[PDB]
């Protein structure tokens, strides 16, 4: 079947919507961005941290964040001259106020019933409370659906994810999955590009590879951007390029020593987030985890940029399905778990 | 199938639990009532208002809200001899801290997620906010549930819930459903025998029964709900037997009831009694001198017990919400039409 799902994520830039073809497998089919309005970023923002007039305000919040969703799921729809009724649901994860599970409770807005009253297409929805209240995190939930379609290969695999930082989901066969953070991802490069070129970032890693790794400063770097400005001053003046080199370097080496203490005999590196698309540093890791088979998830037909909505869609198909969609053994919970609720139309 | 229904109204003493079975027809199995400690019901009532850190508090406060009501499912169970993989779902009201359709929104909290993982059964609850999405006023939710229940092809019918206050659902043959407030029910009874006898209520308004209505009085409260209230009203008349201004105040909800039924149903052929009220003979008496073309009756005599009518309508509600039949009464709501209401939490 067909699914939505729908992202919006703490940066609050905007809402991810993608559409999802699901049976043996998942299948991106359209996707698409929607910004968020200065106002509505600002008063989300002033409800992350506790003020008075909490419930009216977030009650009021949540109607101008779900207007916004059903305007961004009508407009994919449009796009691919599809009608709601060949969709069979939205997996909506809301927007995340306040999550403290030490005190027990996550709280997402995002008034389902009222998705579902304007998209006319099913809404499941809040889908970390029941993980929370089943002894869990409520979080990580990407991992599952890492699992869902990595796992049992009866293959050690590492689903890792490039972001500003990384992090990475060890699916190993006859062992829980685990999930920890590997370092540095795009951050630096980012930040050292944006400094010297004015560019967010460093296309296929271009700039990286044309420099050449100096190994002074990489041997300091091991041992954010005032950060990396105070190791420079350390050094004579060192090509900008020659930087960017250091930096890829930087995390080629981190991420691979990270996976390889915790996976030694991993055999497959499957890349997402933006650096799946940083040729140099995808080039580089193999180079660094040379017993492993390093590719992005676009190759198995998995988008790199849209991993966090298909997500959503799948635990939306995961819910009708009657089955668990939890990671029990990333999040803490007691044990699998059926997340979230379903909002009919 | 059988449904638990969960109702936990805004006077805050306690919560109604219900057993029932679904079919064609819709029988109580088994109730239980469970009481909330003064401290639930403090915090509680300090999140209707506005106030500083409500959403933390609002989810430490409904933990303790499902904890109870999960234990009360549970001693249902428990004397019922029931596992609850017998229970099909929960139906669950939860408790409401702030309602305001005009600005389009209701809220009502009890974490069902929670309730679903305490209890081990499926729950459907946040009934109101689809038919507030719709444009209604997410409320009265009861009168879909009287429809079902007594809504016939030929019978005027009234059914009339007496709380603290008063609320009627009118069924009329090939009319719409129509649900308004009547005005007090038991609310001044029960505050004036409480500041005077030390007493939660008047049983069987045997009290009042023992008093005389005072004429001047009862047209004096007429020309207007609290014991200030009430005790303002007294200081405007001679020094009156309490059992004389119990009697007035019984008089008071009767008259007021009947004058609102009759003045929209004149043709009212059945009083249906439900709420606490349906228990106190001596109004159940008044209503029906007050009425006589129409037979003025207790639920009970329909069989629907008339302390568990609204527990009874969640549980309801939860079976209309997994056979996917509209559960809102669009004509009293104001919604724009008929919708499936609440949210469905698996137990897994
Ligand atoms: N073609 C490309 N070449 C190199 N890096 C790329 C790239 N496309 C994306 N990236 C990297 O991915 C980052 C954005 O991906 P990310 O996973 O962090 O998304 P997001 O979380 O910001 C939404 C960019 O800042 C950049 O570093
Ligand atoms: N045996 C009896 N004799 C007389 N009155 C009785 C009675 N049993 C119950 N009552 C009355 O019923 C009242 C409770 O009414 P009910 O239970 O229907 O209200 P409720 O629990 O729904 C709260 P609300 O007032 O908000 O509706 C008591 O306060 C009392 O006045």
């Amino acid at each position: 079947p067909r699914y939505l799902g729908l992202m919006s994520g703490t940066s609050l830039d905007g809402m991810d919507i993608v559409l999802i073809e699901q049976g043996d497998r998942t299948t991106l089919l359209a996707s698409h961005y929607l910004p968020m309005p200065a106002g509505l970023r600002e008063d989300i923002l002033a409800l992350c941290v506790p003020g008075p007039d909490e419930i009216a305000r977030a009650a009021e919040v949540e109607q101008r964040w779900v207007a916004l969703a059903a305007q961004g799921v009508r407009e994919l729809l449009l796009q691919q001259q599809m009608s709601p009724d060949e969709v069979r649901a939205i997996g909506s994860h809301g927007q995340t106020i306040r999550h403290e599970p030490a005190r027990h409770f996550t709280v997402q807005i995002g008034n389902p019933a009222l998705l579902a009253e304007l998209t006319g297409i099913d809404v499941v929805a809040d889908f970390r409370r029941r993980d929370v209240a089943a002894g869990g995190q409520g979080a990580p939930l990407v991992p599952a659906f890492h699992q869902a379609l990595f796992g049992d290969d009866d293959t050690s695999r590492a689903v890792l994810n490039i972001g500003g930082f990384s992090n990475v989901s060890l699916l190993s066969p006859g062992k829980p999955v685990r999930g920890f953070d590997c370092g540095p991802g795009n951050v630096l490069m980012d930040a050292w590009i944006h400094h010297q070129r004015g560019e967010h970032f460093d296309r296929d890693g271009a700039w990286a590879a044309s420099g050449q790794v100096n190994h002074a400063l990489l041997a300091s770097l091991l041992a954010n951007l005032p950060w990396l400005q105070e190791h420079l001053a350390r050094h004579p003046a060192l090509p900008a390029a020659d930087i960017q080199a250091t930096l890829l370097e930087l995390s080629a080496r981190s991420i691979s020593e990270s996976l390889l203490d915790a996976q030694p005999d991993c055999e497959e590196v499957l890349v997402c987030g933006g650096g799946a698309f940083n040729t140099a540093l995808m080039k580089r890791l193999a180079m660094l985890m040379p017993e492993a088979r390093v590719a992005s998830t676009d190759e198995y037909g998995i988008p790199p940029a849209w991993m966090e909505g298909m997500a959503f869609a799948w635990l939306a198909h995961r819910f009708l399905e009657r089955l668990p969609g939890n990671c029990p053994d990333v999040t803490g919970a007691l044990g699998p778990r059926t997340l979230g609720a379903l909002y009919p139309a």
